[PDB]
Formats: C-alpha cells, structure tokens, sequence
C-alpha cells in the first residue's frame, strides 16, 4: 500500500565534475532502490524522471546530500590524511557489502501457493533474508527463488520429513549407551577438517554424556571451541539418535558466526536463530512448532541472553535436551537473571564455554558448578586449601589446552621485536621537530615523530635534501635505504630471507611509507604487489590471486595495516613484517593472521619494527599492556606523558649512523625481544582422570 522509497543503496555514471551539486546528481546518475512494500531483489536502477512522483521522495535527495555531495566535498580539506581516506573508502564498501546480503536467502518458511488476479496461481514461498530479520520476511515467487537458492529450498521440503526430527529421538531408560571413542572424524560432520585435538575434544564431551555428567570447555580463546560444540551436537543427534530440541546461548557479536559454522559442519541440521524481540517472537512461534495449537520442528535454536527474560515466559516451558553457552565467563554470578532464568530451564545436559580456569572466586567456583550439577559442596590458610581442594575436586569436568599443547597440531609462529637506531638523518629530523614545539594538536606532533621514526622521506624535502651528491639511480637507492633505521635493517633482512625463498608480507600505518618501499623494491627489481582501501574489491582479488598464484614470482607483498582487518588469506607467505603498530595491537594481529590462517603450511615468522629511544616503543609497550587485558586512538590526556620525555637521552646522530653503518642483521635478531601478549594462561587441564583411561 505505502509504495515508493524504503531506502537508497547506491548510484553511478552513465552512457558516455569533481565537486558536484545536487543538479549534477539529478542529471548524471542512476540510483539503487529497495522499494517499500518489496524486498531487495526488487531493487531497480532509476533516475529522477524515470521514477517521478513517489512518497517520501525527499529522503532520496538526502542521500545525495551526504553520499555524493557532502562526502565528495569533505575529502578536499588538506588535513584529511591519506590514511583518513582509505577509511572513508573501506567504509563505503562495508556498508554496500551489508546490503548485498539482503537478496541472499537463507531459509524458507512456508510453501504456500498464492492465487493471482487472473485465475492463475504461482507457488510462492516465504523467505528469510540473511543478515536480515524475522520481522520483514517476504513472500516471493518460487519459480526464481529455487534457481537462486537451491539448498535452502532443498532443505525446506526435507525440513518436515528429515529423518532427524525431534520426536524420532531415542530416550534412554534405565541405562545409556557405552562410552566410546572415534579415532577419525565421522562422515556426518561435513564441514572440512579438525585437528586430532579437535576429535579428542568431542570424544571427551561424548564420553561424559555417557556418564550423564555435563562438563566445561575452557580451551584458550579462538581455539575452535565453536566447531567443537557444533560437531559434538551432530554426535548427540546422529550418534545417540537423541536430538529433541537443542539450545545454544551466544554473544550477539558472534551469532552471525555460529550460524555459518552450523551450515558448514552440520549442514543437514535445522537450526533456528533468535533475532528480534517483537515481530520475531511471534514470527518464530509460527515456525518453531508444528501447525497445530506440541511438535517442535527444529534441531537447534540460538539466542542472546536478552530473550531469556523478554521470552522466558514461552521458552521456559520448553522441554530441552542439550544446552551449551559461549563466552560464558558471563555467568560467574548467581543472582543475575541469566542464572535464575537458566536454571529456570529444562535441560538434560550442559556443556559450558569460557577461556578461563577459576582463581579468586569461591562463590563463582560454586555458582558455575552448582549450575551444571546441583549436587556439590577461618584463617587464610583454610580458605586457601578449600579453594585448592575444590580445585582438583573438579579436574574431571574440565578441558583446557593452549597453543603449546597443539603446536604439533597448528601453524606455530614467532613474534620478534627488532629494534633499530635512527639514521643520522632521522635523528636530526626528530630532534628538530622536538625543538619547535611544547610552546588535540599533540596528535600531529606524535605523527611527525612517528613519521620521522619510520622514514625521513615521508617528509617533503627529505629526498631532495639527502642527496647532496648529484643524477644517478644507484645513488637514489643508496640514500633511500640508508637514511632510514628501519630500511637499512630491512634491506638485508629481505636480501637474506629472500635468499631462503621466504615469501614475505609487509604492513604499515602510513600508506605514504608503503609508497616508499614501493619505490625501494622496483629499484632493486623485486616482484610484488601493493594493497589497501584505495584499490576496489574488484581489483584486490587480482593483486591477491597473483600472489597466491600456484607458483607466483611475487616474492613480497605490501599492505596497509588496516587493509588487514579485511578477511584476506595469503598463506602463500611464511613471513610477516610490521613496520609500525597501532594504539590497537589487535589491528596488528588481524593483519598478522592474514598468513597465520589456520590452513597455513609453514612456520610463520613475524618481525615487528621499532626505532630505539623513539616514541615508537612507548606506543608498542602501550599496545601489549592493554592487549593483555582481554577476552582507535591514544588519549589526548595520556598522550602528554608519552611525549613529554624521550628527548635528550636520544643520544648522537653521527653515533646512531655509526651504529647503522656496520649494523649486523644476525645480532639484531638474536638480540631481539619477545612481544609477550598473553596473561600466563594457567596450566593445561587435559581431561578427566577417568576418560584418560579410555584412550591409551
Ligand atoms: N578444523 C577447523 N578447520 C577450519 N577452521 C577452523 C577449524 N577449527 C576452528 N576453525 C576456525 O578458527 C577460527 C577461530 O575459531 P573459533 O571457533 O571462532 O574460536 P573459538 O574457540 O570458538 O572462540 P570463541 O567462540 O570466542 S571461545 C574460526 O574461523 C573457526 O571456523
């Protein structure tokens, strides 16, 4: 009824200036439109006079006002950094990449053929839109859905036959099946792999079920503990044929995650997301059960804690088999309505997830245990043994492994901090920049130093000034390398590891700096490409695929640090360089794990570069010290400190050059620090005393 403009997605050029005004827009562009009373396949490429009179029309103009005009305007400002731009760029991307998800269908809810205004009737569905929500799902024409979304359809019909429905569940009376052991991953888990330590995992949760005991998965974060739940569900269903209704509780941050993981490793499963509190609640009830006013038609549902109260009412009275919960450090508390309402639930079983063993908590120690098993349990010496007893007293219910325990299983790596002097040049630059000041601005001041520390060429007269020796090309490198602490080092670092054929990644904050290496490499004659927000998706894939080319001649590959946070896999490199790092260390690890990507085949060597007695190390010693408190810019406040000395202890220039002069790679590397980035993780709880018996 209310027909016209839901929202405006995009725009472009046509069939043939730089600061445009509305009129330009109006005249040179077609625009993308989700119409109201519609959905995202029904987006059209229209122009002003191709659409005409339509309700809430202004809200289109408003798009130009911001996304063409005032965006394009804003860029001009010379204080807008290059760095700044690529953000604005990666930004468009991110937005329009979300929209691309709304004509990707993920479920189907009702085969219900609709009569049409002829005498004709087509089979129309009822489509759940990915990244979208339960409110706002649309009936759409079968005929073309299917030729777009075969499986989710294929799934649909099966979705009410599926052998694995909930009531075909086998319910163990006096007894319950023998504990067993699976030395190889059972076919019915169809995703891909799972390193032995994965198997071992499921085995454990398994064996435990076949004791009637629930346990806790606390292996250090990012460690597969999702796949390890997913898988272990497949088992409950497909291996103890009981699979009534299952429920996993999740961080809203990561449910988009789980969902993929499911239709990756347990594709055949019928699992249900719980997003929306309003029109969802009501929508879902029309999907969850069977058509009658108590057949639950779904294998697995998933939520945020949120809906465990807004909807404890309905959910409370549901007969549940298995319950897990991710990043559930969240439930140390015994009053928090999670607890009170999760015990308000009917569960045969509990797996629990956290990346942590308890220390302090005595009451937490209780609340967690007393949650998953309602049947458990002075001078400071006496509260110290009690916590220590009840420590071991629950060894059997814990699984905890760390990096080192699965080093055999995984692409090990190695973070080294190579710290260099500043070139005689750099020194003097720094040192002068200092002079000028202390007389939000502090920022560029930081920047100038940051720049100085990386390379003098970032600055304007630099190169011109350096080479007062006229104009030769050998020389152009000669000064280009040697005026820079980092470069000098790096120079023979490549030289050397490019003798060992190490395929090499390099990141920086400063795209300008990238340019400069960009220079370096072409002069030296080395193959590579460059990346960052500037190059459009379309492009990227090609600078990428050429590096990962079956036997490519690219033997290095430049990137923005922010480029990293992308989603881009370059395992074809065995070695990462951080030229310089962020307020945020994670930004560096994102970028790291573009070759630390859990389908890596080498040992990954990671060199973080810092210049000695520079502000640089304060930024990095900051990084760690935050990025230990775990599981994007320095404060103006704190910033005062970080700058306000490092200045006269910054020694000679000609000294520093002397150092650089006959610097030796090896020493630098055998002197190299280590970047310590993990609270001592505690000890490995490698399984339950019992279980262990059954494996050897
Ligand atoms: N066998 C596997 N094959 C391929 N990818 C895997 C495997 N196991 C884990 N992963 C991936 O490793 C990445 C990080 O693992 P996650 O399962 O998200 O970590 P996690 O231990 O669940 O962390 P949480 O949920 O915060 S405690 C994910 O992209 C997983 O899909």
């Amino acid at each position: 009824d209310f027909h016209g403009i839901d929202i405006v997605i995009n725009h472009r050029l046509k069939t043939s200036k730089t600061v445009p005004d509305l009129n330009n827009c109006k005249e040179n562009y077609e625009f993308l439109i989700k119409w109201t009373d519609e959905s995202h396949l029904h987006n059209t490429w229209e122009t002003y006079e191709s659409i005409g009179q339509v309700r809430g029309l202004k809200r289109l103009d408003n798009y130009c006002k911001q996304f063409i005009i005032e965006d394009q305007q804003v860029r001009l400002d010379p204080y807008v950094t290059a760095e700044d731009i690529e953000i604005m760029d990666m930004e468009r991307e991110r937005r329009l990449d979300e929209f691309e998800e709304f004509h990707v269908p993920e479920r189907i809810i009702d085969s219900q053929r609709a009569s049409l205004e002829d005498g004709t009737s087509q089979l129309q569905y009822l489509v759940k839109w990915r990244r979208l929500n339960y409110d706002e799902a649309t009936w759409e024409n079968a005929t073309d859905i299917v030729k777009l979304a075969p499986e989710q359809v294929k799934h649909f019909q099966n979705r009410e036959n599926s052998k694995i429905l909930p009531q075909y569940s086998s319910n163990y009376t006096s007894q319950r099946p023998r504990f067993e052991k699976l030395s190889v991953q059972p076919p019915f888990i169809k995703g891909g792999e799972l390193r032995d330590f994965q198997l071992t995992g499921i085995n454990w949760m398994a064996f435990l079920w076949s004791k009637g005991d629930n346990g806790i998965l606390a292996d250090e974060m990012g460690l597969g503990k999702t796949v390890q739940t997913v898988a272990f569900i497949s088992w409950l269903i497909f291996a103890r044929r009981q699979n009534g209704p299952h429920i996993i509780v999740v961080p809203l941050s990561t449910m988009p995650a789980w969902l993929d993981t499911f239709e990756k490793w347990a594709p055949d499963l019928n699992c249900i997301c719980y997003m929306g509190n309003q029109k969802s609640r009501d929508t879902i009830r029309e999907y969850e059960f069977y058509t009658n006013p108590k057949t639950m038609k779904f294998n697995v549902l998933l939520t945020t804690y949120e809906y465990i109260l807004k909807d404890r009412a309905e959910l409370g009275s549901i007969k549940w088999q298995f319950m897990a919960v991710d990043e559930a450090h969240r439930l140390k508390n015994a009053e928090s309505s999670l607890y009170e309402s999760l015990n308000s639930f009917k569960v045969a079983n509990r797996m629990l997830i956290t990346g942590t063993p308890l220390q302090n908590n005595i009451k937490e120690l209780a609340a967690l245990v007393n949650f998953l098993m309602p049947g458990r349990f002075n001078q400071d010496e006496e509260q110290e043994e009690y916590i220590h007893d009840l420590h071991r007293r629950i060894q059997p219910f814990i699984l905890r492994r760390l990096k080192k325990d699965v080093e055999k299983s995984l692409p090990s790596k190695t973070e080294r901090i190579l710290r260099v002097e500043l070139s005689d040049v750099q020194t003097e630059y720094y040192k002068n920049i200092l002079t000028k000041n202390y007389s939000f601005s502090l920022l560029n001041i930081m920047n100038e130093l940051k720049k100085a520390s990386n390379h003098p060429y970032l600055f304007d007269n630099a190169e011109e000034r350096v080479l007062q020796k006229f104009m030769t090309r050998e020389n152009v490198l000669r000064g280009l390398i040697m005026s820079s602490g980092k470069m000098v080092l790096l120079d023979q670092l490549l030289t050397r590891l490019k003798k060992d054929g190490h395929r090499v990644l390099i990141f920086s904050q400063m795209v300008r700096m990238l340019d400069i290496l960009g220079d370096y490499l072409s002069i030296k004659g080395i193959n590579f490409q460059r990346l960052d927000g500037t190059v459009p998706s379309a492009q990227r894939r090609i600078s990428i695929d050429h590096f990962n080319s079956p036997d490519s001649n690219d033997f290095v590959f430049l990137l923005s640090t922010r480029a990293g946070g992308l989603g881009i896999n370059l395992m074809t490199a065995d070695t990462v360089v951080i030229f310089d790092s962020d307020w945020n260390p994670q930004a560096d690890l994102q970028a790291m794990a573009r070759a630390h990507r859990i389908g890596q085949k080498n040992h990954v060597m990671v060199y973080r570069l810092v210049s000695k007695d520079t502000v640089e190390e304060e930024v990095l010693e900051r990084a760690r010290k935050k990025m230990i408190l775990e599981y994007n810019e320095p404060n103006a406040g704190e910033l005062s400190a970080i700058l306000k000395f490092g200045a006269g202890n910054m020694f000679t220039a000609t000294d520093n050059q002397k150092k650089l002069e006959d610097l030796n790679l090896d020493d630098v590397l055998n002197h190299a620090e280590d970047h310590v980035t993990t609270p001592d993780l505690g000890e490995s709880h490698l399984g339950g005393e019992e279980f262990l018996k059954q494996f050897e």
